[PDB]
């Protein structure tokens, strides 16, 4: 009737051979259980921007049942109501690794908790190992760690940041002059794509930065987050009071786009980046990413590991191919 699980902390979790119903603290993490378990069904618990980013997304299309999951056990700062989370009777929870405290109360109320990690594509992957286990999905687990393995080796052989004369690539997080910074993992999918970082030398994971900077590294393309409204006909036609972007080479050669999202935004790591790569390849290097078409790499995925087959719409929906003119998509 029991199973040891070892999870990201190298900590030894007991729990029910059987797992039936879980919980979720982790933002992304709602998105990655439904991925592995091919299915929404055994989810009881995610936090309630998860189903803020539910609701924005075609995961509301694939998961209907989540609509009437319970959102209210985890609050913004991630501290966990141990009340509702005994009333909701999970049989695991997944947590931080900076939550022990959680961990330990979660024990002594007779509720099994895993803690993961975050901020590297490797944290996705063993994660996603853990999941398999958890889950006894270890077949479609190993599947999604070796599709992110086979991306990542593709992409290392293509070695686009070796590439002289880059584009100058800006990822612009919303209205207010936020950019990605150097310690971003935006960054790091940049120059992976064979761009150059425009801002290369401003420091932190998203940054305020001036016009007066931008204007300065007159980025060759601009990505839009989806942490914001913003889009592309903002910038085009200077809807944004204080900055006047006319004279920047984007926005003058049309090039300023807002990236996709599928199941959860593609702007950090999550289970779909390798598509994200992809996208972001034939932006900024399509001479060199000319040998796949992401339009059906996009539809196998969704088949294979969601048993969803996208129409046209979606995918439109999910590339913002009409929002960002790009039809070769």
């Amino acid at each position: 009737n029991i199973k040891v699980v070892t999870d990201l902390t190298g900590t030894d979790v007991s729990m029910k051979k059987e797992i039936n119903r879980i919980a979720i603290v982790p933002i992304p993490w709602t998105s990655i259980v439904y991925a592995v378990d091919g299915s929404d069904k055994k989810i009881v618990g995610i936090h309630p921007s998860a189903k803020k980013s539910y609701e924005a997304s075609i995961f509301k299309t694939l998961a209907p049942d989540l609509e009437n999951v319970n959102s209210s056990f985890v609050d913004n700062n991630f501290n966990v109501n141990f009340e509702e989370v005994a009333k909701l009777k999970p049989d695991v929870v997944i947590i931080w690794d900076y939550q022990p405290e959680v961990a330990k109360k979660l024990k002594e109320l007779g509720i099994p908790a895993v803690s993961i990690k975050y901020g590297t594509l490797e944290d996705i992957q063993n994660g996603i190992r853990l999941l398999g286990k958890i889950l006894d999905k270890p077949e479609q687990a190993e599947a999604l760690i070796s599709y992110h393995k086979d991306s990542e080796a593709y992409f290392k052989q293509k070695n686009a940041s070796a590439l002289p004369n880059k584009p100058k690539v800006l990822y612009l997080q919303n209205k207010n002059l936020t950019v990605a910074g150097n310690n971003s993992v935006n960054q790091l999918m940049i120059t992976m794509t064979g761009g150059e970082n425009a801002a290369k030398d401003t420091k932190g994971s998203w940054t305020k930065v001036s016009m007066e900077e931008i204007m300065t590294w007159d980025p060759d393309i601009i990505i839009l987050s989806n942490f914001d409204s913003i889009r592309p006909d903002d910038i085009y036609q200077d809807k944004l009071e204080g900055q006047n972007w006319s004279n920047i080479k984007a926005v003058k050669t049309h090039r300023v786009y807002k990236a996709p999202m599928g199941i959860y935004r593609w702007d950090a790591p999550n289970v779909e980046t390798p598509l994200m790569m992809k996208w972001m390849g034939q932006l900024i290097q399509p001479d060199t990413f000319n040998d796949y078409i992401l339009r059906d790499d996009l539809k196998q995925f969704y088949n294979t590991f969601y048993h969803y087959n996208l129409t046209d719409s979606e995918i439109n929906t999910i590339l913002n191919i009409s929002i960002n003119n790009t039809p070769t998509f």
